[PDB]
């Protein structure tokens, strides 16, 4: 009831799942509810890149247009004129949420048919990627394309970041970035202990839906999978990255 | 579960359970965190924390004992006591046909108790308590934690050692191996199971009619579910009856 009634000072739903892998530990609420994924997409997005190229293969040039930009590319908007490498685009989608470099990189490795494949085939029955950025965050209640639950979403982060579905040196790749993201410090970070390092993924749509998943390392111990999911009913619905920061609060009490 | 809670009536245990789908984090719990004696489970986690400490090679190193070390059960060591045993025909002993001393002399391999307990903290169990040797392990009254543990953290624990990177794929397939060729439990969690589906198991019995099994299964299609079910009675010298923990693992696949 402590999520409960947060989600009653918010007037937001929230979709909770984490896991203490040193102690199979976990903490729920709504973990199997869906919710439109957002930026979250663009971590797993990466894992799957990761398994399909070699650290060689990312050092390879990728050309695109001003045509080629979206609605939001921080960092891709300033260097297509000479185009970037897929180690840059995987940085400045992760840390940044470029939407052009994950559309970039969902070519890459097939596009959304593709990477739902993929995700099937780690285990992955869930998550639902249909479209590119931004069209997938048109995503209505009721529909499931591109949607995911908190549950589904931090398995396949595990899956991942943690797990052998890629080799020691591309799982410190995605840690290290993600361990840099530069969008999160009034979220999960924000909710965690001094000295917990984090490692982070983002989110935002319509609906007032924020998320944020993560892997969380305490200073002593085995990491923790943490998926903080929310929505509105509001399609223009603001929302308040509070509630995350509040949510992973009583997470971690809870762990 | 009321399901769990009947068979509880019905065959007068506690059950306690913990099972957790790999593939999908998801799990079946009921008084996962209950302790019970963990009687001959432990012999799994003894032979993961020897795996991690010695090499393929030097588990070919002879180990000779004589009758003096042998214990109240030894279907495998009563047989080999001129020639002496390598530290893998012990952990096969041990791991296949719940051999006591088999167990002691790998125990001993390994530190005693104390160096057991260490390790399994260093992995990440805190409440798994090793303190004494077969059979003397089985003197365990209700209040007392020593040898005993909880389905979730002897799950975890096993999971670590045979599904993680505890120990390197090599050794991780010896003790596979060894618990899928189980002869022990094939009125257990094997019982249980749908046709089609792998069981690495090991299984435990002990006074108050403890009956644990403690199971690393794979569906056809999918990842491991890893699974711990322990069961124990009120009285010291109650009776356990093995379609407890058949039972019980059939409504842990349908909740599955």
């Amino acid at each position: 009831d402590d999520f409960a009634k947060l989600e009653e000072q918010f007037d937001a739903k929230l979709g909770i799942f984490a896991l203490d892998t040193g102690t199979n530990r976990t903490v729920t609420y709504r973990p199997d509810e869906r919710f439109a994924f957002a930026s979250t997409i663009k971590a797993l997005t990466v894992g799957v890149l990761l398994q399909q190229k070699s650290i060689e293969d990312l050092n390879q040039r990728i050309t695109y247009t001003r045509d080629d930009l979206v609605n939001y590319n921080p960092i891709t908007e300033k260097h297509v004129d000479t185009g970037m490498t897929l180690k840059e685009l995987a940085d400045a989608s992760l840390r940044y949420s470029d939407n052009t470099a994950q559309n970039l990189i969902l070519k890459q490795i097939g596009g959304p048919e593709s990477l739902k494949k993929e995700l099937r085939k780690i285990g992955d029955e869930v998550t639902n990627p249909e479209r590119f950025e931004p069209e997938l965050n048109e995503v209505n209640p009721g529909e499931t394309q591109d949607t995911s639950t908190a549950r589904a979403l931090a398995t396949s982060l595990q899956a991942f970041a943690l797990e052998d579905k890629l080799p020691s040196e591309k799982r410190e790749l995605l840690i290290d970035w993600m361990k840099r993201n530069t969008t999160g410090d009034a979220l999960i970070r924000a909710g965690v202990p001094e000295g917990w390092e984090v490692a982070d993924k983002t989110g935002a749509g319509s609906y007032g839906t924020r998320n944020d998943i993560a892997i969380i390392w305490p200073p002593k111990g085995d990491p923790v999978v943490l998926a903080v999911l929310s929505s509105r009913d509001k399609k223009d619905a603001k929302y308040d990255d509070k509630l995350i920061a509040e949510a992973t609060k009583v997470v971690l009490k809870a762990l």
